[PDB]
């Protein structure tokens, strides 16, 4: 009955590695709940201070529940932390945009911007920073619903310089008004469906660079509306920065009218894959399973 479910190693298994990252490996796996009698799909990330306080920590990420914000269902503390959470079946954000470009439309776009950050003010009124929001921490549950991860593993534990903050870089300073920097370069990574920020530009010539006033380009589907909301996000003084709710706000309002704020071409005839379709979604999934959501009732 446990918020946070501490797991014994037999009770997940590892069944194939979906990558590597700075703060671990991530796995596809299944929990299997001692006694219970059933299998659930995960995602088993396997991490690289006493147990009391990463366990005190891991509670605040196993409390967390909105739509838009992944929810940590258990924990095992071995040699290793391993974290386990509910397969998402589609992957993540910026690999769901680079491949689907051609079938992204404004309607889609805007909406999961909507979406990150209800799910960013959610953890503002958690008072849990992420610290590494991007589109790779940001994944697919349906095409219509994607969801934040990998928040806070920073505090938990090679920086993200290309997301973080000016006054992060230079004095270690992580707040809401920060991740809401992180946040600016997130939608930029999706209205350029999946480019690399400042291309090229070794990571120790950023701070210098955006202490010169320079930032990201406007992407070319955006219009000046959309990239003065990037820009807001990135102004040196974190305090005059949007807050989430007023994003939320924002973003809405676009969302109800999205073709007078993204010019896409080809915008009214755009389709994407189902999951009977989705060559990601079938890869990970190929039996008697059952949804961490319809166990979690
Ligand atoms: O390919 C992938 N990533 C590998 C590198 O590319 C994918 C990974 C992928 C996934 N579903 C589900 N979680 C995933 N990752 C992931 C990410 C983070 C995790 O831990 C946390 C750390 C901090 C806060 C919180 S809150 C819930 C979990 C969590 C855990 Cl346990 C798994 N589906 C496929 C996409």
């Amino acid at each position: 009955q446990a918020l946070l479910r501490i797991l014994k190693e037999t009770e997940f298994k590892k069944i194939k590695v979906l990558g590597s990252g700075a703060f671990g490996t991530v796995y596809k796996g299944l929990w299997i709940p001692e006694g219970e009698k059933v299998k659930i799909p995960v995602a088993i990330k396997e991490l690289r201070k006493a147990n009391k306080e990463i366990l005190d920590e891991a509670y605040v990420m196993a409390s967390v529940d909105n739509p838009h914000v992944c929810r940590l269902l258990g924990i095992c503390l071995t040699s290793t932390v391993q974290l386990i959470t509910q397969l998402m079946p589609f992957g993540c954000l910026l690999d769901y945009v680079r491949e689907h470009k051609d079938n992204i439309g404004s309607q889609y776009l805007l909406n999961w911007c909507v979406q990150i950050a209800k799910g960013m003010n959610y953890l503002e009124d958690r008072r849990l920073v992420h610290r590494d929001l991007a589109a790779r921490n940001v994944l697919v549950k349906t095409p219509q619903h994607v969801k934040i991860t990998d928040f806070g593993l920073a505090k938990l534990l090679k920086v993200p310089i290309k997301w973080m903050a000016l006054e992060s870089i230079l004095h270690r300073i992580y707040t809401h008004q920060s991740d809401v920097w992180s946040y600016g370069v997130t939608v930029w990574e999706l209205m350029t469906f999946g480019s690399k920020p400042y291309d090229g530009i070794p990571a120790s010539e950023i701070s210098s660079i955006l202490e010169k006033g320079e930032r990201l380009p406007q992407p070319p589907i955006c219009t000046i509306d959309v990239y003065m909301i990037m820009v807001k996000c990135w102004m040196i003084d974190a305090d005059s920065r949007p807050k989430f709710r007023e994003l939320i706000i924002e973003f809405s309002k676009m969302a109800r009218d999205p073709q007078r704020y993204l010019v896409i071409q080809g915008d009214e005839r755009m389709h994407l894959p189902s999951p009977t379709d989705s060559n990601f979604y079938r890869a990970l999934m190929d039996d008697d399973v059952v949804d961490a959501d319809e166990y979690l009732i």
